[PDB]
């Protein structure tokens, strides 16, 4: 179901998706140059900025998830060196 509404997401999609907060991608046009629609992606890709919160941001999951997976791995750091401070 995460990879079907994801798919569901960045393929159905009328001449504006903004799959990333920032910025929108138009359908191609009707002039149909390969090459120029090639340098039209790429300005797109050397346009965009990466924002920081980029991991919560442009992936549509909250940031609350984010810092429950850093409490977890953290949790799993001060467990283990803890053990091993009273193995010795």
């Amino acid at each position: 179901e995460v990879v079907a509404k994801l798919c569901a997401h960045v393929f159905c999609g009328s001449d504006n998706l903004q799959i990333v907060p920032g910025v929108r991608i138009p359908q191609p046009l009707l002039q149909q140059s390969e090459e120029e629609e090639r340098a039209r992606l790429t300005a797109i890709l050397s346009n965009t900025i990466e924002p920081a919160d980029s991991l919560s941001s442009w992936l549509q999951l909250p940031r609350e998830s984010i810092l429950d997976y850093e409490r977890l791995q953290a949790k799993e750091v001060a467990s283990s060196t803890e053990q091993l401070l009273q193995e010795m």
